[PDB]
């Protein structure tokens, strides 16, 4: 009957800040088409801090909902849902909001699942960013060169092991030995610690000749330096440019003013990917995702917290120290919430 | 015999300062495979200065040729290149050194062409440029809105009229209103004079929802438009950016520390383009783009000058003259000169 959840009180990227939990707030009830979800896992995203920023809608004021995904069982849904859906129904979804003990969702986005599982809710936002993007936009071929940043992180495992399974040769870079070590059981053919190993003298004395492709999160001197490593038609996808998002503009700098430039001399390109410009490819990627995810052929990397200081992740009061983690490259895999 | 040809002697983006006129030239001879070319036309481009400047070959000291282009006679050649072509057969070739009375062509890149004139000239860097370009990058289909900048120079007439045939809605930006009556006869659906017009609010009024591919040849300010403009999934293809040709560093002032950001935001891409890279496609354009051209289907517009201050750009002496004549923006179609014989 009441519920606890995350409101945006205060535009700001300092999440802390921006964002309270509400104790006493009214359960929703969902509407003819929509499913009510009890939500057991929600995904912490690196763009959770744009959204309490005010970034995607500036004209929408404080407050208003936060969390873009969501894993649990349908509670409650409307009578046109109750077609294809039923109550205790395993279902994930990717939709604002799901920083809440339950969140009402539109079934005609729901993805069903077949249990409740946090590998499954990896592959939501973080598995279908990397699958469509790398489909659409990669051009990969069996010995293509790819560069993954953040390759230990949530959708950097999947931009990896893709590569892979498309008979690339791949690097990664990631903060640590142990973060290399899971790259290398990833079959990352180059693991880069960057604390240890600068990555510009590695890509100048292990590929003279450049890289095909590059799966871009990091932003600032991480950008400089695979556009300088770009091969002759080589394509660096931006995915995110997670350095700039704590910033009052979240913006990174980059070596832009001879961008331009570099491109026209490599015949190279530089292409922007939002997930939601390609919704007409989500229900194609998360089937195949799925049946990878369940076969065993794809790791589904979960950090739940558990080797965290203050422990598991559980609880939306979690959300703040979990979104703290990732802002301190501490996490392997997906930062997942439990709400028991 | 002696010939005149035209000599970088000083790395310089200012031609004139860079360029030297040699009158006292031995006439080289063709190889086996070699074809001796009287020039009769040659191009005029706007990385000529580029290439006075050493930006291609940082490596390569002055003397060597320059010239991107030309159209001739054979007035001699090999025994082995004698297998497909004759002596007073008439060819176009791209080959650095066009710049001088004679050019030793391989027989392997020059182009057999129907006669000796300036719109066939036209086609070999211009044309293919703007086809193979689009062909390969810019994914035009039916409805799509097309932006080509410098639309009434050399390449922008093909980028314009390559995007009209593939039935694209196409705007076109030049400096006159003689440039935007010329981009209304090649079928341009909005010329814009820049110089008369706000291009970004004509952009912002016209076509909210942006444009899905622009041919941007032009840079710094053009640019930065240009990026803003673009419609979701749309595609920026990096021609060139002669804006910033003339500087110490070559590169014109962007705006673009956002870049990225507009790129992720809109799922859009800016791409590269470079001709030397694309070598594979360039016979299959050529062919295309004569066939159009013999045809009457494609207007291949020649500026020898004839309405500049000095009249007719004739001589190899008249190229510092052709290339002013580009960098003042007063070209309509490609700058061809003329060495008569
Ligand atoms: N375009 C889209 O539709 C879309 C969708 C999903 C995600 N993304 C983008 O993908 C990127 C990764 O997001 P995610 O949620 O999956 O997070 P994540 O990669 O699981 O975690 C972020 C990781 O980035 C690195 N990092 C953290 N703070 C950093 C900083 N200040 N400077 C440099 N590196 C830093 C750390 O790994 P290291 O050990 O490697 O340093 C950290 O583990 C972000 O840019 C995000 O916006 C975009
Ligand atoms: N990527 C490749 O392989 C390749 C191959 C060929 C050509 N290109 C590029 O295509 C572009 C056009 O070259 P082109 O030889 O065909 O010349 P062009 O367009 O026939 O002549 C240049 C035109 O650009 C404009 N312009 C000239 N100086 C300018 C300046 N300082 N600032 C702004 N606009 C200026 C003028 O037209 P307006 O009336 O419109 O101002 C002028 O008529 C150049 O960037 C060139 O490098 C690249
Ligand atoms: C200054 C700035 C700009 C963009 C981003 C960013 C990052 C991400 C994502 F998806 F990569 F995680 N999206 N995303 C983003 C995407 C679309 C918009 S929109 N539709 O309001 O213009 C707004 C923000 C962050 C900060
Ligand atoms: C600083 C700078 C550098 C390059 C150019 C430019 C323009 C053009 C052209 F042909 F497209 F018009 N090419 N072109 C160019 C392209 C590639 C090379 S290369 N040999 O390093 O790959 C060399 C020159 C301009 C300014």
């Amino acid at each position: 009957s009441m519920m606890q959840k995350l409101v945006v009180t205060r535009l700001s990227p300092n999440f802390r800040e921006a964002v309270t939990l509400s104790r006493d707030c009214p359960v929703p009830l969902p509407g003819d088409g929509d499913l009510l979800v009890r939500n057991r896992f929600v995904g912490v995203n690196a763009s959770d801090i744009n959204y309490s920023a005010g970034r995607y809608d500036p004209s929408v004021k404080p407050p208003f909902d936060i969390g873009f995904e969501g894993i649990g069982e349908v509670v409650a849904l409307g009578l046109s849902a109750s077609a294809r859906y039923t109550v205790g129904q395993a279902v994930a979804y990717m939709a604002p909001g799901s920083f809440a003990e339950y969140t009402v969702v539109p079934a005609s986005i729901a993805t069903p699942v077949p249990s409740v599982k946090p590998e499954y809710l990896t592959l939501l936002v973080s598995g279908t960013t990397a699958y469509i993007s790398l489909k659409e936009l990669g051009g990969l071929s069996e010995g293509k060169k790819v560069l993954v940043t953040a390759a230990a992180g949530g959708t950097g495992q999947f931009a990896m092991q893709l590569s892979k399974k498309a008979k690339c040769h791949v690097i990664g870079t990631c903060s640590s030995d142990e973060k290399s070590a899971f790259l290398k059981s990833l079959g990352c053919d180059r693991p880069i610690n960057y604390k240890t190993e600068p990555v510009g003298t590695v890509l100048k004395q292990e590929y003279p000749e450049g890289v095909d492709v590059v799966y871009e999160s990091v932003g600032g001197a991480m950008f400089d330096l695979a556009v300088d490593a770009l091969a002759t038609k080589g394509r660096l996808i931006v995915i995110g440019f997670i350095s700039g998002y704590q910033t009052p503009t979240g913006l990174s700098p980059v070596k832009a003013g001879t961008l331009p430039a570099k491109l026209l001399k490599k015949s190279a390109s530089v292409q922007g990917f939002f997930l939601n410009h390609y919704l007409s490819k989500y229900q194609a990627a998360m089937s195949h995702l799925l049946e990878m995810c369940v076969s065993g052929d794809l790791v589904c990397e979960v950090d739940l917290g558990d080797l965290s200081p203050e422990g598991r992740f559980t609880g939306l009061e979690s959300i703040f120290r979990a979104v703290n983690y990732m802002y301190m490259g501490k996490n392997t895999g997906k930062i997942v919430v439990e709400l028991p």
